[PDB]
C-alpha cells in the first residue's frame, strides 16, 4: 500500500476538469464522511454540494479559520441555509497564536479516508476566476496522515461564538 | 523510482526541526539551483540564507506574486541588499487575472531537481510566530512535476517594473 498523487492546476493544464469541478465531483461522490479544513469558504456552488451531500446522509466536518469565519456565515445567511439547523454538518473554528490575528493557514478536503485534495485553492469566487493555484489529489497511505491531521485540528477547534 | 513524502507542521508535531529550520537547511545544502515560488517573502533569515547560497555560486530563481512584490523589495532595501546587484539571483513576478488583483497563489521551494517543500508556509515572520501551517517534503518522481510547473510559471513571469 503506497501513495498516489495527481496534480491539478488552475487554469487547467493537461486534465479535463477544473479544480472546482473536481471538488464538486469529490463531494458528489462522498458516501460517508467529508472533512474539510478551509481558510475562507464563500463559494456558493461548493456550499450547495456540501449541503446536498449532508441531506443524502454524509457526515460533514468543517474546520474554518476563525478570523474569516464571518465570511462563511454571511454566505450561509444569504443562502437562507443556516448551518446550525443542518443535522449532518458540524462547523468549528481554528485560530493560530495572536499578537494581529494568528490564522489557520491549512487547507484540504478529505473524503471517506480515501481521497484528499491538498493545495492552494480556497473556496472562493476569486480562485475560480482570478487566482493561479494548484492542488494534489492524494490516495493511498498518505491519506491516513490527513486523518491524523484533521483529528488533531478538530481537537483544537472551538464552537463558533455565534452558536448558543 | 517512486515518490517519498514527509509531513512537517508548525507548530512541530513529531519531527525535530521547525518548518523554518528545515527551509534554512534545504537552502544551506543547495549545491546548484534553487527555484522558489512565493506569495510573500519578507523573512530576513530566509533571505540571508538565499543570498549566501548565491555567493557560494548556487543559481537562484525566484518567482513572487506581483501584488505583494513591494513587501519583498522593502525587505531587501532594509537589508541593504539589492537583488539586482546579485549576479546569481533572478527575481520575476507572476500575476493572476485582474477584475481586484488576481494573484499567484502557489508556493514551493525546489532544490537541485531533488527535493521540494510544498505547503501553506509563506516566508514571513507571522508564519514563524502566529500561523498554523503544514508542508510536505517531497523527493523522487513527483519533483519532476515541480520542475515542469516552475518552468511553466517562469515562462509566464514578468521582469518587475522597478528593474531598468
Ligand atoms: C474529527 O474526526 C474526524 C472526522 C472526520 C474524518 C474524516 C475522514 C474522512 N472524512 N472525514 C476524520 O478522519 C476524523
Ligand atoms: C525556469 O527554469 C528552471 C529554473 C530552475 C529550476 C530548478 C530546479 C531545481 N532548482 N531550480 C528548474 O527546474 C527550472
Amino acid at each position: 500500500g503506497g501513495t498516489h498523487i495527481d496534480l491539478l492546476f488552475h487554469p487547467p493544464r493537461a486534465h479535463l476538469l477544473t479544480i472546482k469541478e473536481t471538488i464538486r465531483k469529490m463531494i458528489k461522490e462522498a458516501r460517508k464522511v467529508i472533512a474539510l479544513v478551509m481558510d475562507i469558504f464563500t463559494d456558493v456552488d461548493i456550499f450547495k454540494e456540501i449541503v446536498e451531500a449532508s441531506t443524502r446522509g454524509v457526515s460533514v466536518y468543517i474546520l474554518l479559520d476563525e478570523s474569516n469565519f464571518n465570511h462563511f456565515l454571511n454566505m450561509t445567511e444569504k443562502q437562507g441555509c443556516s448551518v446550525q439547523r443542518l443535522r449532518n454538518i458540524r462547523v468549528r473554528t481554528v485560530k493560530g497564536q495572536d499578537y494581529f490575528h494568528g490564522k489557520m493557514e491549512q487547507k484540504f478536503l478529505l473524503v471517506d479516508c480515501q481521497k484528499v485534495m491538498y493545495g492552494s485553492y480556497s473556496y472562493m469566487w476569486s480562485f475560480e476566476k482570478a487566482h493561479l493555484s494548484m492542488v494534489q489529489i492524494i490516495t493511498g497511505q498518505l491519506v491516513e496522515s490527513f486523518d491524523e491531521e484533521f483529528r488533531t485540528l478538530y481537537a483544537r477547534s472551538c464552537v463558533p461564538s455565534s452558536f448558543a
